[PDB]
């Protein structure tokens, strides 16, 4: 990242913690957990509102010494009351702009918001998990801040969990308690703590919904697979992302050699000698040589992240993940909770920044193998099934007799996330109780407020809806400003907090109090749907067929012969 992004960035950040200081109010409150007392402050937003804010709340033991790579322990009850009034640190991880490692092992609090202590009635509970692919992430308010929600009358919680190989490293030998997912394990915990505790903040215990972008979407989605977490919440919304993206898992069991290699292990390939070397490294250093892990072959295969949620080789009491995904989607009771699912109109703009680094990726269109499903692709990507599979993607993206970088990111936009949701859909229509599911598109492009990661995909004077681009109009960011009431920004922002809070309430997103819904009929998807319907996100609200259907058959296609890993 640039030295005048770098500055500006410093920048911002000293003017969050002025800002935070002045947004602060002495009044301080205590509300009780299971746990133990703690307190909380309010803090005022700068539109004028105001909300309650609880902040570093443990819901598991710090994974420090002989916990880490381990499942969450039960954290320790308190006499007295904790101090809530300040946030925790993130987890270790590399941070995108300085280049520096950042963070601390010390990360597994949430927090908790609302804009009344003592409602009226019980509460929606809306859980945000944040995405970042498993590496990057926090619950800090210069990224995930709840001002726009807190507007309405719900309890929003943001969760932190761990990342990188401390939350997801995977050792295949049983007697080392380390099969993997332990930042799943993390989040399992944390929705554990806030079914047990939302009702002390004015929470409706029987009505939570789970939400999450990108990664966060992926870990939604396996918090609604996994028997772990079976009725602890009733409706589960995954914005760009799910769990069988080929981005959200891996099997990364041989990795962790690499990683101890990569810090100076001497020695051999044996678990138990790896986890000994792994346990007594500085967590800086791991997660700083964590970007050289993946091989040039892994990385031509399109593994994005060296170490992420995977199957875990054994069961344990906490095990999440048993099998594959796809596999667990077949008797998954997250199936049966009003689900929505949704993507942004051009979610590939986000891969701007790889591209102008490396601009020979778009010489992969050329027969696309390397774009070809890994399941169905062979090793080398030669065989002639393989570049007809690819043959079928490259019809669908390359618009002219060379592949341009506009190609590769359209392209990018399916791999990445329109076929894999294709994919769940279908897969889960043959294992549900009937419940509905609704898709959303997020349409909707300014940059009259943006947030840090559009710092991160290079997209300043960018045209086009980038993964990531929805969280502007969803939560607070320290690259944020006060928008107009009238400001097409400021609608959308009601118009996403409304339909989401609408959504968490009922089940069902529809709302006539929200503008510009007033012709929307918003039905869910049916099996029998040979076309998806979908709510436009624009500057209108419009429902119309999702205009990526044609280019996702065409994915589908690619499975003719192979209709069985569909
Ligand atoms: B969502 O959590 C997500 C989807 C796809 C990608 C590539 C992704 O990467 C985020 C990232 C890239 C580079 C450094 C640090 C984080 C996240």
């Amino acid at each position: 990242v640039s030295l005048m992004e770098k500055l500006k960035w410093k920048i911002k950040c000293i003017e969050n913690k002025f800002l935070n200081y002045r947004l602060t109010t002495n009044e301080t409150v205590v509300a009780e957990t299971e746990y133990g007392k703690v307190k909380g402050v309010k803090r005022l937003t700068v539109y004028d509102d105001s909300y309650y804010s609880f902040e570093g709340i443990p819901y598991a033991q710090p994974p420090v010494g002989e916990l880490r790579f381990k499942a969450p322990q039960r954290p320790t009850p308190w006499a007295g009351v904790r101090d809530c009034c300040n946030h925790k640190d993130k987890s270790v991880q590399v941070d995108f702009i300085t280049g520096k490692v950042c963070g601390s092992e010390d990360c597994l609090y949430l927090s908790v918001y609302t804009n009344n202590l003592n409602p009226e009635t019980k509460r929606p509970v809306l859980v945000y998990i944040h995405g970042g692919g498993f590496i990057i992430g926090e619950n800090h308010r210069d990224m995930y801040g709840p001002d726009y929600f807190i507007k309405k009358d719900v309890v929003l919680i943001n969760i932190q969990y761990r990342l990188g190989a401390l939350g997801f490293l995977s050792l295949n030998s049983e007697d080392l308690n380390v099969p993997g997912n332990a930042g799943l394990k993390d989040q399992v915990m944390a929705l554990r703590w806030i079914k047990n505790n939302c009702a002390n903040f004015g929470g409706n215990p029987d009505n939570i919904t789970v939400f999450g972008e990108s990664a966060g979407a992926a870990s939604t989605h396996y918090m609604m697979l996994t028997e772990q977490t079976r009725g602890l919440f009733h409706r589960g919304i995954l914005m760009s992302g799910n769990a069988i993206c080929p981005w959200a898992n891996t099997q990364c069991q041989h990795r962790a050699f690499t990683l101890a290699k990569l810090a100076g292990y001497k020695g051999e390939d044996n678990d138990k000698d790896v986890l000994e070397f792994l346990m007594k490294a500085k967590p800086q250093d791991l997660i700083k040589l964590e970007e050289k892990v993946l091989t040039l072959e892994e990385r031509t295969n399109k593994v994005m992240f060296p170490f992420g949620p995977t199957v875990e080789p054994y069961q344990t009491a906490d095990c999440v993940l048993p099998k594959h995904p796809r596999e667990m989607v077949k008797t998954a009771w997250g199936n049966s909770i009003p689900t929505m699912m949704g993507n942004t109109s051009y979610e590939g703009l986000f891969f701007t920044s790889i591209l102008k680094q490396m601009p020979l990726l778009v010489k992969e269109l050329e027969t696309c193998v390397n774009f070809v499903p890994s399941e169905l692709a062979d090793a080398e990507r030669t065989a002639p099934e393989t570049l007809e599979m690819g043959a079928k993607i490259k019809k669908a993206h390359v618009t002219g007799e060379t592949p341009t970088a506009d190609n590769f990111m359209d392209l990018c936009s399916h791999f990445y996330f329109w076929f894999p949701m294709h994919r769940l859909l279908q897969l889960r229509f043959n294992h549900t109780s009937g419940t509905p599911v609704y898709l959303y598109r997020f349409d909707f492009d300014s940059e009259d407020l943006i947030n840090p990661y559009r710092i991160m995909r290079s997209g300043r004077g960018v045209k086009g809806v980038s993964h990531t681009d929805e969280l502007t109009y969803f939560f607070w960011n320290q690259l944020a400003k006060r928008m107009p009431k009238e400001s097409r920004e400021y609608k959308t922002i009601e118009r996403m907090t409304g339909i989401w809070t609408q959504f968490a309430t009922t089940g069902n997103p529809y709302s006539n109090e929200i503008e510009g819904m007033e012709n929307v009929s918003w039905d869910p998807i049916e099996k029998s749907d040979e076309v998806y319907k979908c709510l436009n996100i624009s500057d209108e609200l419009k429902m119309i067929d999702v205009p990526e259907m044609g280019k996702i058959k065409q994915w589908e296609s690619m499975f003719e012969k192979h209709r069985d890993l569909f």
